[PDB]
């Protein structure tokens, strides 16, 4: 019935029309990776990775196709964990795959399998890569800003760290007259500051009553900066895009770190450790709001994890995290067909993952096999 | 699926024991187990199993938490468990249970199956003794009982300390040394009797033998710091934690490093997901959870999937799965399902649902009149 | 110079072994070396090794890296490797030591003296041993492999434990300590095997034995308390970090008191001049550095070269400076550069550039033939 | 090279100031410098600056330093360096200053590139003030010396407090805020004056300003602690360690969380090395670092190519380097190399060796007579 007998991948790249950028610099294009693995009885499933295309095309033909095909195809935990030592990045999409074809094996939909959801609606916010290459870029980023506010968007995230303190905070000032205060605004600083950079923006944080958080101002080699900027900092600390696992976060919840942990499905090992990640933080008495700069499949599993996850307040209507809905041009955001509808994810409640991958987006943006670069 | 929950039935059982055995809290007088059976509008059904004090718990499920499943989904487990455990902490277990076994039947598979699929269908097990007895041959009865079982081929046994002076105890132990051997492994329970100048005066002892597994609970947990203390100047590993309700009172526990072994039980934690998760936060931290399981047969079993979907502790080809207590004292409940080791290993069931079925010869035989023990 | 980087030459290399090895993370079933060659304007070269499964590594360097550096200032070394490192920072290392071969050829000097000097000529070495192998008779493989290297006058060895039960590795260990004698130092490399309790386990033998040089990576990194907490009970030094990415990594562990001694490996950090500090930062805080090099060879030269380079790290005149690991197990590899230990010491190269030549006879005979390994 | 020390020169200079200035500590009467020039067989010759009362450092040069490093080989800089730090502190700094440029010269290659190569050629500078002047009307005087230099397009500059009442120093702060505005970072240096509680009556002030750099070592280094309760409670950043010899000393201050910014001085660490160490050590825990640089123009020029060859602090594309400090004050020694800010940044000299030449005619014209001053 369910061993694995075919595996297809779809390496995709889209050049974009006009860069933006964060901290980190200017991106240039958009990239996805699928996986459809097919078993015996014809029960299929799709996973989704990210990383860079040709290292991680050849990481799938010569060695997780050849070690996947013949295997029990319901032998999740274990599959993951052995690719996971060779390849985290894959085992991500191995086991999103995986976990669609239990679930339809099982007549039910993802959210049944992992024990029935507790919400229907999931909120997400606009995330923005608020540089561009333009003198104007102030100006621009308010335009795409108000764009997605008239969407019915009620909080954001943006970008500061890449230019000047003055720079920036010239910026979010353009950005609080436009917006108000009605909307929350979260700041992303890529790691770009220490803590007393970081510390420069308290005395707008004093005065604004509209931040969500303060989202990576630092590295993560010292956990304890992050508990002292904590302390001093009037709005919540977020972080750990880049963690791997419930295990790096313990020492980071142990030593008082954060607000807000952020995994990131396809930055850990498989969705059975996400899932843990969020539930890790339930635990600890903190939030968890799942991040997906890239992610349209993978962002469908953080939803429907969310959706699983018990509320983190006793307030009848903010008691669950939003989720990062990434609003710049990206044409993989159609590789499902699920949107916000202001602010709000309805979650597809059919069986398997309840809704179709897109092929006409698939076949749109076949890789062509060669290195931007 | 949407299948709603249309009756539920309880099966309260009473066992009065021949000879009364104990550790340091006492002699126990009887076993008792509580059985739940769900039943769904399509007929599937599913089984738990709880304990507690059976006249308060028998009112808990027919007073409130049955009234309150009727007409609810089968397949809302999550949310359904997480408002019982607000309500009875101790039927939250029984419900999950059940649930979890009707899940498993309604998709076709095991519950092993339902988690993602087993690493191994093998799980050691220690023979777990209640080594007081009512009795001056006390210590010549524990030593035959413990003899009686290393013939079984167990590698691995819990006894039981704290219970009378110092003095008395070592004689025991030593007693017991002597018949076991280096080779058995031995894991000496306190069961809370001790402060760590107490617990301590055990060391000089720990120095020397080499067959000590662990130290199980010398001291009560209201001040987590003395754990930390005691561990650091002991010289076996030290486990804890049967009482504990889930994974969010097991973290303040391995954030200031009190435990080398957690010890969840399935009926005194929040549900069979959160037994699972504090088998998970045990890894995370990286220290290991060996399941607690004096009482249970039916939840044992559920432990013993747990641990069968666990990843391994170690890198040691020949060690790297933790031991699971298997209680050998007399108790007709061990029989509830028909699953028993064989040389000190159990084999899990592998088919569809919980892979067995339960004993209805033992629940009839052993139904409990209503009436209170005192 | 303003002197630009006008072509790369890449040779991955493979070679599968006659007879498996291995550590607690299983069998190692072949070897495989990346170098790399740098040819600048002027016709002055540099190479570098850099370690990664090849299909991925090989495209990294045609795809992006090579495109990246064709026409670049060999001499904007620092920023360069600090480019590449964000990308790809297995490439950056054996990219920063091409660059460091031409610094030093266009200087006319040596690399020691492109640092400001050596400190000494001779560097100690210990003996390293992938011990387990696919055989019941694998103790007394190991036993005959180890003797066979102490006849060539290696004073210090490393060998495997954690990868099967504590009883059998310690008849393994045993086994050595029979035949090697007390003169000789043993180093034990659990490889994240344990946790502290299974660590701690061999206490009882550390007391005894006079040689234990350290105890090896015990338990995994993501808990630096509990490394702090162990070193507290062990009666011997804890060594480790073969895995971290530079000196920002190990600030943490050496603020923590950790560790003894840290093990960083040249391919494993952000090239050559991160590692020179990794090295530092250990003199700073007051802790001992031994290279680790599993793999490398022309990578292990620098290792020595930055040993060389390294103050003292005691006032005893004749035990001030730590070995560097030299694996013995079959690596043709390991001739890429002509330099072997005598008596267990490496006398350093003192000409110019590196003061070698790398072996192309070998880089012609294991060239990677393009596939996988199944 | 082998190539020799064959002949050392040294140059004490003194030069009484017209007027005097001060800081807490008091007034300045004088200011000095002592170079040194070391020559090899070759010919090829360097520099190197050092500071301390001449006549002490006149016969520690003259008699012991000399003396030891003729017929050495310059080419052993790590190591003759190291030695010379053992008697005498200061004089190491000076000598692996001219070791260093000998190393450039023979390598055909500037400073920065021996170090690996330049990150960027501009490096910003702050106009540092010896704010107190005997004259009661010396606020006026310093608003005046301040926006003389505003005016030369300084937007940074280092004032002194803690030589009087908070309330003088204060109406003094006041005035140089109305005077320079928001634009201009300012920067208050204490010079050890404070106690915590003195310092922190600033912070209602700082609370308002919007425009300080940072508070400079309001406190004596004794108690680290204390630091780091004071960096916790204010709303600017501290930095100092301007008497720290070296990495070792700053490491326990940086894993206490003393400090936002480090400020090594060339010429009181061990030699050029163990300067670059102190700036790397910072960027590995994730502090800033800026150079101090009261006296010094051949040491503040190698201050320069060390922040040169720094990665960026942060990814700020306009701010992620640190200034580094510029005294603005009475001093001829500041032409000993002829090399000066342009609206507050420097621009590098690219050329071979340090890619500049000493003044003679200044060092002429400031020989020391051998006197001591009263
Ligand atoms: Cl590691
Ligand atoms: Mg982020
Ligand atoms: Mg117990
Ligand atoms: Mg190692
Ligand atoms: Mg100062």
């Amino acid at each position: 019935l369910v061993k694995i007998v075919r595996i297809e991948t779809f390496p995709l790249f889209h050049r974009l029309e006009k860069p933006y950028g964060d901290a980190n610099g200017f991106k240039r294009y958009r990239t996805c990776y699928l996986i459809r693995i097919i078993t015996e009885s014809g029960i299929d499933g799709w996973g989704e990775c990210v990383d860079w295309l040709p290292a991680l095309h050849v990481g799938f033909t010569k060695r997780i196709i050849p070690f996947l095909l013949g295997k029990q195809a319901g032998s999740r935990l274990s599959l993951v964990r052995t690719i996971q030592k060779w390849h985290q990045r894959a085992a991500s999409a191995v086991s999103m795959a995986l976990t669609e074809i239990a679930a339809k094996a099982a007549d039910c939909s993802v959210c049944e399998l992992w024990g029935g959801r507790y919400r229907e609606e999931i909120p997400v916010y606009a995330s923005f890569q608020s540089y561009s290459d333009s003198p104007q870029w102030i100006s621009r980023s308010v335009s795409n800003v108000e764009a997605q506010l008239k969407k019915g968007f009620e909080q954001i995230k943006v970008k500061i760290g890449g230019t000047s303190f003055k720079e920036d905070v010239r910026h979010i000032n353009a950005l609080q007259h436009t917006a108000g205060s009605s909307i929350t605004m979260i700041l992303d600083a890529n790691q770009s500051y220490d803590a007393a950079a970081a510390f420069k923006w308290e005395r707008y944080f004093s005065e604004w009553t509209n931040i969500g958080w303060l989202e990576e101002p630092l590295p993560f080699d010292q956990p304890q900066d992050y508990a002292m900027l904590r302390s001093r900092l009037s709005v919540p600390v977020a972080g750990g895009e880049n963690m791997k696992g419930p295990a790096q976060y313990v020492p980071l919840l142990s030593q008082r770190c954060l607000d807000i942990i952020q995994p990131d499905v396809m930055h850990v090992n498989g969705i059975d450790e996400f899932r843990d990640c969020l539930q890790l933080a339930r635990y600890f008495g903190v939030r968890a709001s799942a991040h997906a700069y890239d992610g349209s499949l993978s962002r469908l599993y953080a939803l429907f994890a969310q959706a699983c996850l018990p509320p983190w307040s006793k307030m009848k209507n903010d008691h669950i995290e939003p989720i990062e809905w990434d609003v710049m041009e990206n044409p993989f955001t159609d590789l499902v067909s699920l949107q916000p509808s202001k602010g709000m994810v309805h979650i597809p409640k059919g069986k398997g993952i309840g809704t179709e991958i897109n092929m006409e987006i698939v076949n749109r943006y076949k890789w062509d096999g060669s290195a931007y670069e």
